[PDB]
RNA sequence: ACAU
DNA sequence: CGATGT
């Protein structure tokens, strides 16, 4: 504790996983809804989870914001600090829209900087993150 | 087990 | 119940 509440809050939103995957960043202060993916027609919660976190990064950046983000996801917080998204989804013609996504965002890692804290979500202490869908 |  | 991940 306590909640950062000067931040960007993203969640991965899903029907099926592997299933249709959107994402949306919100001011968590607000729950203004800053940005939102339109929906990839197949693909996994946790790719998901990592392309908004880079997104955030690419808006935050974007914008000269130095605010943190929150994602409730252990998994995409540790493949962004790795530059790396270790999915176990396959690489087929019906995966090939989010594997670009993934790949390009991995890419812009490697060739951008950035100093965004990516902090954890506490969600047993602090309810769902406030950019969450609503979904389950 | 923990995070989704 | 099923699935994605460390
Ligand atoms: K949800
Ligand atoms: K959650
Ligand atoms: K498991
Ligand atoms: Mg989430
Ligand atoms: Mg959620």
């Amino acid at each position: 504790e306590e909640i950062i509440w000067e931040s960007l809050s993203v969640d991965v939103g899903s029907q099926g996983n592997p299933g249709i995957v959107e994402y949306k960043g919100v001011d968590t202060k607000t729950g203004e809804v800053l940005f939102e993916r339109e929906p990839i027609p197949i693909g996994t919660n946790n790719m998901g989870e990592f392309l908004a976190i880079v997104h955030g990064l690419r808006y935050l950046k974007e914008r000269n914001s130095r605010k943190p983000i929150y994602s409730d996801s252990q998994t995409a917080i540790k493949w962004v600090k790795d530059k790396k998204a270790k999915s176990t989804l396959v690489r087929n013609e019906e995966t090939a829209l989010i594997w670009k996504l993934v790949d390009e965002a991995e890419e812009w890692l490697n060739t951008h900087t950035y100093e965004t804290p990516i902090l954890k979500w506490q969600t047993d202490k602090w309810g769902e993150i406030k950019a969450d869908y609503g979904r389950k």
